[PDB]
DNA sequence: TATGTACAACCGAACGTTCCATAGCTATTATATACACAGCGTGCT
């Protein structure tokens, strides 16, 4: 996990759970003592940047865009709008899985491609109530959430986003 | 001269299983906090 953070192309702690069978305690603890040690020889004997924080959303979503096999377009318009998301204080504190997830979610139905929530969560094994969940709350603040040129240009507008 | 007799020469070792010794992990209780997930129950169609 910390060799993949420190390259920028860091993974998530379910994919490298997926090869190396090691529940979610152990593999915080131990990484919090390595992290530290790292830190003490980075004094006494650089190690981290932007990028060892925990979050860092953005570099999730290629890749969960791959897997689903969105074009090129859907990826830049969630990687915008998962990075406006943080300014929302009721999912700001979420996971940054379900951020990106639901910010996939919400531009999958945005550029109107058949794929359900059904499959999205089954993909990146993510529950859909919780998409569905998140995705109200990334619906009062859509304005915000959508990438000025692309509503400008025509590509999309927000009456494609169905509101409950 | 002839015949006898005598003499001289030409099984190891690899692997498996059991037996001490030390240290560490596991489980339980309480509490605030918050997220995600897996259930159960009730109304709707």
């Amino acid at each position: 996990l910390i060799g993949c953070r420190r390259a920028e192309v860091a993974r998530t702690f379910k994919e490298i759970q997926s090869l190396i069978h090691v529940k979610t305690k152990e593999f915080g603890k131990t990484l919090n003592i390595m992290k530290n040690i790292l830190r003490g020889k980075s004094e006494d004997g650089k190690i981290d940047t932007d990028n060892m924080s925990g979050a860092q959303n953005l570099t999730y979503i290629p890749r969960f865009c791959s897997h689903l096999g969105l074009p090129m377009q859907v990826t830049t318009s969630a990687e915008y709008t998962a990075k406006k998301c943080k300014e929302i204080k009721e999912i700001a504190g979420k996971s940054p899985i379900t951020i990106a997830v639901v910010s996939i979610y919400l531009n999958i139905l945005l550029f109107q491609i058949p794929i359900t929530a059904a499959k999205v969560g089954q993909t990146l094994q993510v529950t859909e109530g919780t998409i569905k969940s998140g995705y109200k709350i990334l619906y009062e603040h859509r304005d915000k959430l959508v990438d000025p040129q692309l509503i400008a240009n025509g590509v999309v507008s927000l009456d494609n986003l169905p509101g409950v």
